């Protein structure tokens, strides 16, 4: 196809792979490169992550208002917004809206923690029917993103076949659904990555993830346009070498050539 062949050349230039699934909610039409391969998460766990704690709040009511208190020494690397709000403890809520829209680590961990770990997230996972995500470690050991290896990683079909359930489909209960589209629409990470190939003004929530070695980094996204049916996208790169840099521009390019198959340009 057009986007095959433009997403083959934009692998040559990049010297590893870019694997790429993109979903037409109107038309059912789909883009592919690598489907079924896997690759590192790096943070875009965390949108998943959101999705598990939102299924346990079925469960338990008053979850999302829940107070969580920590220590500053607890915190790893990487916790922007738990490190600033120590003193007054975060609810549920807001640790899900640091982990989506910050990224915030510390976040993720402890709702890693709320939720019994990774093994627990990877359950809830195959509950959906997504059979290849697995999330093994917590942060930030799970960025280690070593080629071949496939601890906590999942394969772009799985990223958007999921990111459909959970965030368009049935797989939540429409007021956790609403939550986790809100959480990730209100991303402030991704705006170099499939957000710089949407048109101007169009709603996109997505989770983005910088492993920062072997290339590795991705986005994934669902796209509300204003006068057309959603689309998802996933894509993810990694390299083979361990100093090969990511590459935002690629993951937008990347982003460009699938959405063009649809006929949405910016
Ligand atoms: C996720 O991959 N991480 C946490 C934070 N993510 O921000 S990103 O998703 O906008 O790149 C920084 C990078 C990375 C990490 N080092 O844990």
């Amino acid at each position: 196809s057009v986007a095959a062949d433009k997403l083959a050349k934009l692998e040559r230039d990049f010297g590893g792979s870019i694997g790429v699934y993109a979903i037409d909610t109107g038309s059912g039409a789909t883009v592919a490169n690598r489907p079924n391969e896997r690759f590192p998460l790096c943070s875009s766990f965390k949108g998943f992550l959101a999705a598990g704690v939102l299924a346990q709040s079925q469960d338990k009511p008053g979850l999302l208002d829940k107070r969580i208190r920590y220590s500053k020494a607890a915190l790893p690397n990487w916790s922007p917004i738990t490190t600033k709000h120590q003193a007054s403890g975060m609810t549920v809520a807001e640790l899900n809206a640091a982990s989506v829209q910050y990224s915030d680590n510390g976040a993720a961990n402890l709702l890693l923690k709320e939720i019994n770990g990774p093994a627990a997230l990877t359950t809830f996972m195959r509950s959906i029917g997504d059979a290849s995500f697995r999330l093994d470690r917590l942060e930030p050991e799970l960025n280690s993103a070593i080629p071949r290896d496939p601890r906590d990683t999942s394969t772009p079909k799985a990223v958007a076949e999921s990111a459909q359930k959970l965030a368009l489909g049935k797989a939540l209960p429409e007021p956790q659904r609403q939550q986790l589209a809100d959480w990730l629409k209100g991303n402030t990470t991704g705006n170099a990555r499939i957000r710089a190939a949407v048109p101007a003004g169009w709603e996109v929530g997505d989770k983005t993830g910088t492993c920062g070695v072997y290339g590795t980094a991705n986005d994934f996204a669902v796209i509300w346009p204003p006068k057309r049916a959603p689309i998802v996208l996933a894509v993810y790169t990694k390299h083979a070498k361990k100093e090969a840099k990511h590459s935002d521009e690629v993951i937008a390019a990347a982003a460009r050539a699938a959405l063009e198959a649809f006929n949405v340009k910016k």
